[PDB]
């Protein structure tokens, strides 16, 4: 590591733009408000906002400030203050290319529908006739056209995980397009994307309005918005609860994936650390609350209309369930609008842009590591390593093409965005305050910064955020073995075919389980132990 003196003689608008960047996300707009009713509003989100508080902004700052004093990526930074500790930025490394797995699939949707949003009748508009133009199909008469056009038109959804059907061509095309335009970008989009986010970063909040405003506008929006404030006190005390809220906040702030670290990494020996990470903090809850509302008011004005055509709270919890949440409730929100085809194109212009900076600073996250690992030879251009990387991912990718792929996409990530976060958070913080010295820390901070840390800083860093990642873990294991695995399936031919059938998933499932939430999860401990003895 480098003496403070060398940083000081090493030394010789946008600020918010670049702030917005870490705002906004794949995570802040798809996942949030999926993961919410799953929880019943309420009972999610109150979780959420304390954890944002309790570990989000502690990380957040420690990761920027980590990151501008040993002026290294993410995993030259652990591997610096102990060498045993490399494990850290290797499990960094893993966990970002399984969220890149399924981060892309989410964009393949995306652009999906933006093709099918240039059309004055959008398809999901209303309900398909039968071949004899006799009624409406029955799936989409008992369920919503919106719902029809996500589950059968896109996903053609099967009814098990076991059940595979064959590869959903379309979606391929999509992928490969997407996956394609992510190779174009890794290869030049790189750079463009520094000169591209100062609209990437600014859109979103621009849509979000407009969609804002019509949802407050539809009867029944409150019966939504109360409805995501309104804590199921009982749901507040379940495990899994304040595990998912955990995880998300992790994902929200793009934390324990390493890029956080690598952008602090070359910033001025002197920038304010302290302020960038309380202000992209704030925006970034700010950002999931706000989609969140968007949603919520959504959901409340199609619950109503069915308490209307019959409680609201029944109603609202069956609304939408699932990951595609987001795509049935937006796309429902823009079938009522005026000229709806500019609209879709308009919010799905915004989305594949935000997803696509998002997808690209992730391949970064795998991309760069390997580099440094010097795992390839040096002739092979970044362009090899890169197109290699995309190939692999996109092959596994077709897993999400099956007409299982939703089941799939669903169970991964329940674990691979979920677990790993929450042990690489501990295990960094810990590196922090107990292997490089709190102590130390704050000196250097206060090098850089002026000041020491105030007391919050140290009571979260040393006692409260380290305390809370290992309750939240202990939950962990009080959940996988008091809850046995259950899955939401979409049968048509079922009772009550509109409502949720949580069905139990393989005995093979673990292994899943096992790859993607536990090799990343051991990557730290293991690499640790071999170092150790290797060191004898
Ligand atoms: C409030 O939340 C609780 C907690 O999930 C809900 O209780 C669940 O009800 C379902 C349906 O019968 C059961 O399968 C679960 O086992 C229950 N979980 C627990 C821990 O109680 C409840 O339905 C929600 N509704 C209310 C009362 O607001």
């Amino acid at each position: 590591i480098p003496s403070l003196a060398e940083l000081e003689t090493i030394e010789q608008a946008q600020y918010m733009l670049t702030c917005l960047g870490f705002c906004v996300g794949l995570g802040n707009v798809w996942r949030f408000p999926y993961l919410c009713q799953s929880h019943g509003g309420g009972a999610f989100m109150i979780p959420f906002l304390i954890l944002l508080v309790l570990l989000g902004i502690p990380l957040l700052y420690l990761e920027f400030a980590i990151g501008q004093r040993l002026r290294r990526g993410s995993l030259g930074v652990w591997s610096s203050i102990h060498p045993a500790l490399k494990g850290i930025g290797l499990a960094s490394m893993l966990t970002s290319f399984m969220v890149g797995l399924y981060y892309n699939t989410i964009i393949s949707w995306i652009m999906w529908y933006l093709f099918n949003s240039f059309q004055e009748p959008l398809p999901w508009s209303d309900c398909p006739l039968n071949e004899n133009q006799t009624g409406y199909v029955d799936e989409c008469a008992r369920s919503s056209p919106v719902d029809y056009f996500w589950y059968r038109e896109t996903l053609n959804i099967s009814t098990s995980i076991s059940d595979s059907g064959s590869i959903q061509w379309w979606m391929l095309l999509c992928l490969a397009c997407a996956w394609s335009v992510l190779y174009m970008c890794t290869i030049r989009g790189i750079e463009t994307t520094g000169k591209a986010v100062y609209i990437t970063s600014t859109l979103p909040y621009v849509v979000l309005t407009i969609f804002l405003i019509r949802g407050l506008t539809l009867k029944g929006a409150t019966n939504g918005i109360v409805f995501l404030f309104t804590p199921n006190v009982t749901e507040l005390a379940q495990p899994d609860t304040w595990l998912d809220a955990g995880a998300q906040v992790f994902f929200s702030f793009s934390l324990a994936f390493g890029g956080l670290i690598s952008f602090a990494s070359y910033n001025s020996v002197h920038n304010n650390c302290e302020k960038d990470s309380v202000i992209v903090s704030i925006i970034n809850g700010f950002t999931s609350v706000y989609v969140a509302i968007v949603v919520y008011s959504v959901i409340g004005f199609r619950a109503t209309q069915r308490y209307d055509d019959c409680d609201i709270n029944a109603f609202l919890s069956e609304a939408v369930e699932g990951t595609g949440l987001a795509f049935i409730v937006f796309t429902e929100a823009i079938t009522k609008m005026p000229l709806s085809p500019l609209w879709s194109v308009l919010f799905f212009i915004m989305l594949f842009c935000l997803g696509l900076s998002s997808m690209f600073g992730n391949m970064e996250g795998v991309v760069v590591p390997l580099q440094d690992l010097r795992v390839i030879p040096p002739k092979w251009p970044k362009e090899v390593l890169t197109g290699l990387i995309c190939l692999g991912t996109f092959l596994i990718g077709l897993i999400f093409t099956l007409n299982s792929g939703q089941y799939w996409l669903s169970l991964l990530d329940s674990y691979a965005g979920s677990i790993p976060l929450l042990i690489i958070a501990f295990a960094e913080m810990f590196s922090v305050v107990w292997v490089y010295g709190v102590d130390r820390f704050n000196k250097d901070i206060e090098f850089m910064i002026g000041h020491k840390p105030n007391i919050f800083w140290q009571v979260t860093w040393r006692v409260v955020s380290p305390l809370l990642l290992l309750i939240i873990f202990l939950f962990f294991f009080v959940v996988e073995v008091s809850q046995e695995l259950t899955y939401s399936i979409w049968d048509p031919g079922y009772e009550e075919f509109p409502k949720s059938q949580k069905i139990s998933y393989p005995n093979w499932v673990y292994v899943v389980v096992v790859i993607v939430a536990g090799v990343p999860s051991l990557t730290i401990p293991g690499y640790a132990i071999y170092k150790l003895i290797r060191n004898h």
